[PDB]
This record gives C-alpha cells, structure tokens and sequence, in this order.
C-alpha cells in the first residue's frame, strides 16, 4: 500500500490533500484508514446537537453547498473555485452527499476527513439519502459493498444517524436539507430536542426536515414524493416569525440555474450537483454568507469531466 496514511492515527491537512489526489486518480483508501475516519467522525458527530447553532462574526464568512450526490470531481471543483475548507473558509454541506453518483465513497470520506480536520468550521447536515432504505436502492450500499464490505456499510449507516438535522446561523438563517413542517407551531427547540440517532420516522418533524418541499401557493399539500408535505409561503412566513428568523436555506431539488429563491425571499434552494446524473444539464451553485450581511450571494458553476463510470453503476 502506497496510498494516504493517517499521521499518529489522525487526519491532517497533508493527509487530506493526498486523499483528494488519490481519489482523483481513482484509487482506494485503505480499509483501516476508512475505518478510523468513520469511528472518529461518529464520536465527533454524536456530541453535536440536532440543531447546530453557529455564530458568524462581522468579518467571518461561510459557504453553503446543497446536494452533491457522489459527484466527486465536481466536489473537487467546488474546492478549486472556492478554496479548501479551513478555519477561515468554513463550509456547510446540506445533505445528500451519496447515492445517484458513482463516486459516493470518495465524496463521503473526503467530507468526513474535513469534518475531522476542521470540526468547528466544517459542517455536515443529514439529507434524505443518508438513510438505509435510500442507500439500498440508489447506489451507496452497492458502492460500499463493492469497494469494501457489508460491515463497512453498516458503520457508514451508524455514522449517518449522528448527522445533525439543521443549522442556524446568527439566530437568523435556518438551514436544513428538505424544509419546513407538516404541522404549524414547530420550534427551534423542538428541533434541538429531536432524538436523531435513528432511521427517520415516516412522519413528523425529523421526516419533514429531510423530505419536505416548498410550493408556490398558500397552504400545505400531500407530497408527490409519498412522504412529508409541500408547504406554501404562508407556512414559511409563520414559521420564520414565530422563531425570529429571516429565511431558510434548503436543498433537495434540482434547479436549472443551481438555485431558486421562493416565498418572496424566505425559502432559498441551493443545489450543488451540476449536470446531475450526467443528464439534467443543470448548473449548480453554492452560497456565500457573511456575518455583516446574511443575504445569500450565489456562485454558479458547471460540471467538470469525470472517469468513465455511469451514474447508479453500483445500484
Ligand atoms: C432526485 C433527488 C434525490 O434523489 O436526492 C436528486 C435530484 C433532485 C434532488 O436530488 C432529489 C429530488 C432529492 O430528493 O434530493
Ligand atoms: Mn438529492
Ligand atoms: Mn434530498
């Protein structure tokens, strides 16, 4: 084995750079190193609240990314356009790191490595795809079994259970993968109190956070997805007012331009998988926020080349 090795059993910046190059060249991280990243990140994530609360000082910035879906070569492109993660270049990845794309192992181990390296400045939120039922169908379980073992997949599944469900910046911007709720009156403290170390329920707040979508018309509708609901601008307005928030950032839907701003400014969608599944032809985006100005600034980007592996190859 001539690949990346941890230093004294821990992730370092040189390890991360080595890992990204190793993965770019389509090589596999040693199972023992992969194992170590997973057990260590499980410990880090298990200490976090279900609602991560982050302060951004006046001069501080953060980058919010949406779905990446195993598009490892596009993930590297994000880091090239926007710089590597660091204490002065923080990131939030808003779920759906795996499935669909066929470099999910590479995406997720890279993200977990950066979580270990910069735990206070690199944030991962759970998506609907960081769950067993979805992984079984949409490629990740198959990919892990092909590259490693069923045992390794079990460990991934356990780590995903500890991913936080939402993040609030400066008490003003709430970020979650899916969206708001099937019932009125859900509070930030309700989110904090969700016992999240589980596969999501078929209904209720944990489900909604991972699964819901905005709709343009007032009210709520039964979701076309078969789970959770669609929520109108009245739902968002009420939730924001009750919780003293300005707006929400969510992901979970492909958008041709990589982003959308719905509900009169109140519900932003960011999607970070360009040319999704090598078919959709969409742009992707990420968002910059600054402590001095929490209004979203969108940065669009397009797909870059990847190796000759089809989406869903491992499903
Ligand atoms: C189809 C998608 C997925 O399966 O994750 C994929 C394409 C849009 C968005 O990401 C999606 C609808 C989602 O549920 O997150
Ligand atoms: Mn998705
Ligand atoms: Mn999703």
């Amino acid at each position: 084995y001539s690949g990346p090795k941890l230093e004294d059993g821990k992730v370092t910046i040189s390890f991360m750079k080595e890992l990204m190059q190793w993965y770019k060249d389509q090589k596999k991280l040693h199972r023992k190193c992969a194992y170590q990243i997973l057990v260590q990140v499980k410990e880090v994530l298990s200490k976090l609240s279900t609602l991560v609360e982050t302060t951004l000082k006046e001069t501080e910035k953060i980058t919010v990314c949406g779905d990446t879906h195993g598009q490892f070569y596009d993930l590297l492109n994000i880091f090239e356009l926007n710089g590597l993660p660091s204490e002065t270049n923080p990131y939030i990845f808003n779920g759906d790191f795996v499935d669909r794309g066929s470099f999910s192992v590479e995406v997720i181990l890279t993200l977990f490595g950066f979580k270990l390296l910069y735990p206070d400045h690199f944030h991962l939120l759970r998506g609907n795809h960081e769950t067993d039922n979805m992984n079984q169908i949409y490629g990740f379980e198959g990919e892990v079994k092909a590259k490693y073992t069923a045992q390794m997949y079990e460990l991934f599944s356990e780590v995903f259970e500890w991913l936080p469900l939402a993040q609030c910046i400066n008490g003003k911007v709430l970020i979650m993968h899916g969206g708001l709720f099937s019932e009125d009156g859900v509070t930030l403290d309700d989110i904090r109190k969700i016992e999240r170390n589980r596969q999501p329920p078929d209904s209720g707040p944990m489900c909604d956070l991972l699964w819901s979508d905005p709709q343009p018309q007032n009210g709520r509708s039964i979701s076309k997805r078969g789970v959770s609901c669609q929520f109108g601008p009245d739902v968002t307005k009420a939730f924001l007012e009750e919780n003293n928030l300005d707006y929400i950032i969510r992901s979970h839907e492909v958008k041709a331009e990589g982003y959308e701003v719905a509900h009169g400014g109140r519900c932003v969608t960011v999607f970070s998988a360009p040319n999704y599944c090598d078919q959709m032809g969409n742009k992707a985006s990420y968002i910059h926020l600054q402590g001095s100005d929490l209004r979203p600034q969108f940065h669009q980007f397009t797909a870059v080349p990847h190796p000759n592996v089809k989406p869903m190859a491992y499903a």
